[PDB]
């Protein structure tokens, strides 16, 4: 499976993807990693694991169209079967999303008083919408810090973002007709339960 | 000056040019650092510096044509006024060399034809016009490596200066001759 990741920062996520591929949990390989921030520590994790990296920075291009054209150019160069977004702070164009749609995945620290957890989903439009594959929820106990919450979530992401990519890996996930479908069965807007 | 640097290892010279750019010695900016080696430390340098990197690899392509077409493409993206070749160890194609010709510069550990040389790069048997040489006096007792270290250092002094010179627009190249201040520099560069 030719997995390309996009990032904008730490790479903790990128990381678990990477490991799961080295442990052959995900039956794929991360071929390139792209960042849109030059000092993104995740770049370093990529270099450490010998994965090639490219960094396009908007200031370097004179229209977000030119930026996307270039980005879609360098990405396709690796022939991705999946394009994972593991913390890419960027406003996606129509054209970019279409170009990848069905292969484009992205994860939120949220599920879509206040409960916490992550949601993994097929991106389907430029406002970051589309079929949830899997929502997971994180408890908050009496007296944890914002940081404790944030960790729990972080951990959760590491636990499911891999896994949803394994389902795509073994051909168990496919999105069509704007719905995510795992094993033939269409999933409700909450994802697999 | 938009400076693009190609590298394959620790990029200490890169580092050097990074610093020379901060400090306004070299009147221009390192727009990005390209590498053909994915674990090339010199990339991590450029991370600190906040300079965009791009790894292109052999394997990821099917043909040299392929590779050099793309490389040339990601470099010219940044509209390079100087393509600097600090430790870019790859056999330079004809078309690459003819593309950046006249603003493609490389540093090499021996005086041309121990000590360094910084020369423009061309389709010329010799290798291209030498611009500045620097010898490092060796004495017996100097092991290979303090020789190596003594040269390293010298590079770091000269290449910034050569580039700086390029960048302030004095240094030029025509007729397979490197010119400085409008007058033909000689074979061993600027002495």
């Amino acid at each position: 499976m030719n997995i390309v990741v996009l990032i904008s920062g730490n790479g903790s996520n990128l990381q678990a993807i990477i490991d799961a591929c080295k442990t052959n949990k995900i039956k794929g390989t991360v071929r390139a990693v792209f960042s849109n921030k030059a000092d993104a520590f995740g770049l370093e994790r990529a270099r450490q694991a010998g994965i090639a990296t490219h960094t396009l920075i908007a200031s370097a291009f004179d229209s977000r169209e030119a930026y996307d054209r270039e980005l879609i150019h360098e990405i396709d160069m690796y022939a991705p079967d999946v394009v994972v977004l593991a913390g890419f702070m960027r406003i996606l164009s129509p054209a970019f999303v279409s170009h990848y749609a069905g292969r484009l995945l992205n994860i939120h620290p949220s599920l879509l008083d206040e409960e916490h957890g992550t949601s993994v989903h097929f991106v389907t439009d430029e406002l970051d919408g589309g079929p949830v594959i899997l929502q997971a929820k994180v408890p908050v106990f009496a007296g944890d810090s914002e940081d404790d919450i944030t960790a729990r979530v972080q951990t959760q992401e590491h636990a499911i973002y891999p896994l949803v990519i394994s389902w795509f890996a073994d051909g168990r996930l496919k999105m069509h007709e704007n719905a995510a479908w795992l094993d033939g069965q269409r999933l409700p807007p909450q994802g697999y339960a």
